């Protein structure tokens, strides 16, 4: 109530990978598990970032310790995307709109830790795990680490090379047993597995996501019912087509795990309303041209609109609209 | 008593290169110069370590404020030829050997700071400029400016990229005016000229020494008598060559400074001994061939041994040799 293989079903539905599923069954049979999920500290949150959310709910659901970790070193380190008074106010932004996604999903936010790079990552003993992890790896390996996660510019700076070694680290001074992040990570979580133990450290679990293409192409946590509309009459959703197609991804990843179904809007001449409950069913009903797009989208806008309700409200403070516009001027 | 022209001349005699001249008679104008000289904790010093201490001490009769950094955590990232318990004992051998060399020609120690980097390279404020550099430096800079000095090999280390910008910070935290070293140094000290003002930190002096070629090619600080004498007897020194000769560059480097002249060991059949009160004097005559090069090494022997003579005592306690057995096992 939840049993491992429960546990195991909930944490692991919905991913494109999992490493390291024979420790993970272990650990699983004895204990709740450790897993954190990172953040750079960078662009503003869009509806994208609930499909990374809803995995987030479901670690919860099987009884999981959660961190996240709004990496704001990192940010800084990734080619300048955050400077360093600008940092912390994205900080707050990020880990208010956060924590209002989750609240807006029904996740309890009270056995979930939020911690920031720079309580931990200045540190005495991590900066000298920074420098012996340095003396082990590679200029070539830690470039190959951050190919699809880092910019790759012109002339590649030193912070750059630095980055997917924090990265590894990280989960040694979080203590956790697992890292969740998109599939794009799989070669710093790789680099992860193989450096941490050169180090006398134990090799994480990673779960990944697949790479889910957005809604739009983005709607952002914060827009207005209207622009909500405009942004979805715009969205590409193919008659039939079932593969890249971000209204259903979405569906997929967001809404069918939030309540476990999913109800189609159609006029009663189309059949009227179906309620699925099975994402695979849905798709079939897509495949088949019995789901029309317009109907696909303003299910999901309907869906989304809720999601997104408590949010508007929350953030319709001036204090928060100052943060918002001092984060993002 | 000195002039800032004495000073100047005392500074900078003997060196291969002096980097900021304006700012270097600037500083002499009013008051002393702030200056150190790093060294990795490493191999054991030899005798060509009265190089650099020669012009240490030169910079104290100049009135100089002198650092010696024991560049610890530097000889873990260069390529680990110093680890991680054994460093500490090394810096300890270091200090030792540094400071009877020192007591040996005479240099008062008593305004002479030690320190080594780990006292200062993992703290906080230090390891947040270590990232801002790492912001602004390419992979290609920091390598390039580690060619000279940084072990090459096969698969360089992300250590070894890393080195040059920590020994740029080191000129603004141990707050100095200038660095001495040796000239192949002098991409490391560009470096720093280059790459510090980007931080906001001002561009410093560089005092950079010739590459002075060996007594032997090495003639350890603790050899007895009898293996100076040995190790000379191999040692090099054509007869008429005033090029690539350790032997007369031992004396220019070291000898001349110590004491303003050279006192050449020679029987009355050619000519008896004669002193110089100038080194561009006893060049002449060793061209000349009328100073032969076993005189030459014979009377730089008993100088040699004068030099090594109180080293030798200090270090004949118990623990200094559990010391540097344990050091250099
Ligand atoms: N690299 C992650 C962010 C992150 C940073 C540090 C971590 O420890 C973990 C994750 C991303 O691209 O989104
Ligand atoms: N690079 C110097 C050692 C050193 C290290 C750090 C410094 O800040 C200065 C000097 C050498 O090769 O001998
Ligand atoms: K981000
Ligand atoms: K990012
Ligand atoms: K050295
Ligand atoms: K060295």
């Amino acid at each position: 109530a939840p049993s491992p293989e429960e546990k195991l079903h909930l944490i692991t539905r919905n991913l494109q990978e999992v490493l390291g599923e024979e420790k993970l069954k272990e650990i699983l049979k004895e204990r709740e598990l450790k897993i954190y999920w990172g953040t750079a500290t960078t662009g503003k949150p869009h509806v994208a970032y609930f499909v990374p959310m809803s995995k987030i709910a479901d670690f919860l659901k099987a009884g999981c310790e959660v961190t996240i970790l709004f990496a704001d070193l990192h940010a800084y380190l990734d080619n300048m995307k955050a400077p360093w008074e600008l940092l912390e106010l994205r900080v707050s932004y990020y880990e208010n709109v956060i924590k209002a996604m989750l609240e807006s999903i029904g996740v309890p936010l009270e056995k979930l830790k939020f911690i920031k790079g720079t309580d931990y990552q200045l540190s005495k003993e991590y900066t000298l795990d920074v420098y012996r992890l340095s003396s082990v790896v590679t200029q070539h390996d830690s470039k190959k680490a951050g190919a699809e996660v880092v910019k790759q510019v012109e002339h590649p700076l030193l912070s750059g090379l630095l980055y997917p070694g924090l990265q590894a680290l990280d989960e040694e001074y979080l203590k956790v047993d697992a890292q969740f992040g998109g599939i794009d990570q799989r070669k710093i979580f790789t680099f992860a597995e193989k450096y941490l133990p050169a180090l006398g450290y134990s090799k994480r679990v990673h779960l990944m996501n697949p790479m889910v293409p957005g809604l739009t192409g983005k709607i952002d946590l914060l827009d207005r019912k209207e622009d909500v509309k405009k942004k979805l009459k715009k969205a590409f959703c193919e008659p039939g087509n079932v593969e890249n197609n971000g209204v259903l991804s979405f569906i997929k990843h967001v809404l069918f795990p939030l309540k476990s179904e999913f109800v189609i809007l159609r006029d009663e001449k189309w059949g009227g309303n179906k309620t699925y409950t099975a994402y695979v069913d849905l798709e079939k009903d897509f495949a088949a041209e019995v789901v029309h797009p317009g109907d696909l989208k303003n299910s999901v806008e309907v869906a989304l609109n809720k999601l997104l309700d408590p949010i508007r409200e929350k953030f319709n403070t001036p204090a928060l609209k100052k943060l918002a516009s001092a984060a993002y001027p």
